[PDB]
């Protein structure tokens, strides 16, 4: 029902293309080797970092919302934390790349309603193809893995695939096979005060983020053994606060009641050689820039080789006219509810700028 968005231009040439976005679930950046955890929670991950460099890791990126849908409303449309209703009266992402030409498909290890009117069922049934693989429970994220690669092979030259996944979302022992639980009973680099059903629940969220680190690491290897012009942008939606934050009580999300272990979000982008041949790009003095998961759009669009009217190339984070904006937290349908993320203590530790 909304008009498209004004004076399109797409600067990215007419070859083909297929442009991954991966949404994680409850992956905080803190809990990652990647960024820094002591324990090895995302080798696979590393191993690509330190093997190929196409592969870059942002250290300064955050959400705006601890909660699902709240932030996806934001994430994935022109709507933010002073603006949340856009997601209602301008275009999504999704909606953008079909006027870009793209075929678009959602696949997803989420259990979705289809017969319901939730805003995710919307969301997904805004592309042109779905694949539900969580319709009824132990239904692991390599669900994505084959329909993934049926989508690769898909003829379409210019495709947009979306891979959302449960991530590490609660009960997190449900997100791994019960084999795989690598720090079971690990008493190493664990806050001190837990008790057995909280120092549980700790490893518990450690393995997750060991199978999780599977999985977007086997996303991209797949995605890489196709040969494909294009790029793949890993994030999660929102962070989980998992006993980090003194005095080590607190296990969950809360908005109300913020930590910056709920808010800090893995972001990372695998350019492959053919688009980076074609499409030079040099992201290594973007890497720390201090950003907000609420703009994604943008930056999407800037490396998407997109403008219009209402494109904002400052606040994208690999663009050159980036200019650092405050990263608002805090509900925004409540009366002058917005604070700083930056406020939050605890800046200092590892992982958790
Ligand atoms: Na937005």
């Amino acid at each position: 029902a909304l008009p498209p968005l004004a004076n399109f231009k797409d600067e990215s040439g007419n070859e083909p293309r297929t442009l991954v976005l991966v949404i994680g679930e409850s992956t905080q950046r803190g809990r990652m080797s990647l960024y820094g955890y002591p324990r090895e929670t995302t080798p696979e991950l590393d191993a690509l970092h330190k093997t190929d460099p196409n592969l870059t890791v942002f250290n300064n990126v955050v959400t705006s919302r601890p909660y699902t849908i709240e932030i996806l409303q934001q994430a994935l449309t022109f709507a933010n934390e002073k603006n949340p209703d856009l997601y209602l009266t301008q275009p999504s992402l999704m909606n953008m790349m079909k006027q870009a030409g793209y075929k678009t498909f959602w696949i997803t290890n989420q259990q979705t309603m289809t017969a319901r009117n939730t805003m995710l069922t919307v969301f997904s049934r805004q592309t042109d193809k779905q694949y539900y693989m969580n319709q009824q429970a132990r239904e692991y994220d390599t669900n994505v893995l084959k329909p993934f690669q049926e989508v690769l092979n898909d003829p379409a030259p210019k495709k947009l695939i979306i891979v959302h996944l449960l991530g590490t979302h609660i009960k997190y022992k449900y997100r791994y096979p019960e084999n795989q639980g690598k720090f079971d009973g690990n008493t190493d680099h664990v806050p001190p005060g837990l008790n057995a059903e909280e120092l549980e629940s700790y490893n518990d969220y450690d393995n997750a983020n060991l199978y999780n680190d599977h999985v977007v690491a086997s996303l991209i290897k797949d995605f890489k053994a196709a040969n494909p012009n294009g790029f793949l942008v890993y994030f999660s939606d929102h962070g989980e606060e998992v006993y980090d934050t003194p005095p080590h009580k607190t296990q969950g999300r809360n908005e109300d009641n913020p930590t910056r272990h709920m808010y800090t979000i893995p972001f990372l982008l695998w350019t492959s050689e053919k688009w980076q041949a074609t499409h030079p790009r040099d992201f290594s003095q973007d890497v720390d820039r201090k950003y907000s998961l609420a703009e994604l759009i943008h930056t999407w669009s800037d490396l998407a080789g997109l403008s219009y009217d209402g494109y904002d190339p400052t606040r994208s984070v690999v663009n050159p006219q980036f200019k650092e904006t405050t990263r608002w937290i805090g509900n925004p349908y409540k009366k002058n509810a917005l604070i700083d993320y930056d406020t939050l203590p605890y800046g200092d530790q590892v992982g958790n700028q």
